[PDB]
């Protein structure tokens, strides 16, 4: 059982981006932003087992890629210093939440696809 | 003459997001974000005037886009909070930035378009 799974794609080589600094923060009661869970992406630019199901309750949390230093090792001028998602987890949707981000040099696209299956 | 453009469109409807609220904020010298500028957008999409050459000096910027409300008035409960766009401006002299930003409740797209003043 996996409730948030990553994933990240690159626009330009057609492929998973690998080896990508993601950090989770979740919202604490002073309205700052706590470390949460953190990783970066296996081959497949995915990155599995941030959290459990007992830890993940509800909240407003945030996750972050590290996009600048991905294209830098790319040799390529990226235009954004990380991409950023913040969104609430709620009991009453489905439970897994899979965060998926799509990566150009100056463009990005994240979607969220909420699962029970 | 307008050094930063934020343009926001809907997919659902196939229109310009209208009236989306929109904060700007500096990051200061002490590591915090101060805030720099903010506006609605217009009936076609857009937030103008934000900022002059002169005010619009090197430094990380951040654009806040207040998603959730938009999509609340409309009927819909979407995923994000809010869609934010961070990224150094100026470091190699006066640019003229167009943050572009397409919304759907559960996704997002920005891009930036970049050009060398005239
Ligand atoms: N191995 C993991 C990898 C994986 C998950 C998803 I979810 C996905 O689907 C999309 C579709 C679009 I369109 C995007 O911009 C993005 I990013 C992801 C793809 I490809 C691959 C798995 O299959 O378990
Ligand atoms: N008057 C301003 C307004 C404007 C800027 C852009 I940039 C643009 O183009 C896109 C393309 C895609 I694909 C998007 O998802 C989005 I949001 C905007 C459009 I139409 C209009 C200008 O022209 O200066």
């Amino acid at each position: 059982k996996c409730p948030l799974m990553v994933k990240v794609l690159d626009a330009v080589r057609g492929s998973p981006a690998i080896n990508v600094a993601v950090h989770v923060f979740r919202k604490a009661a002073d309205d700052t932003w706590e470390p949460f869970a953190s990783g970066k992406t296996s081959e497949s630019g995915e990155l599995h087992g941030l959290t459990t199901e007992e830890e993940f309750v509800e909240g407003i949390y945030k996750v972050e890629i590290d996009t600048k230093s991905y294209w830098k090792a790319l040799g390529i001028s990226p235009f954004h210093e990380h991409a950023e998602v913040v969104f609430t987890a709620n009991d009453s949707g489905p439970r897994r939440y899979t965060i998926a981000t799509l990566l150009s040099p100056y463009s990005y696209s994240t979607t969220a696809v909420v699962t029970n299956p």
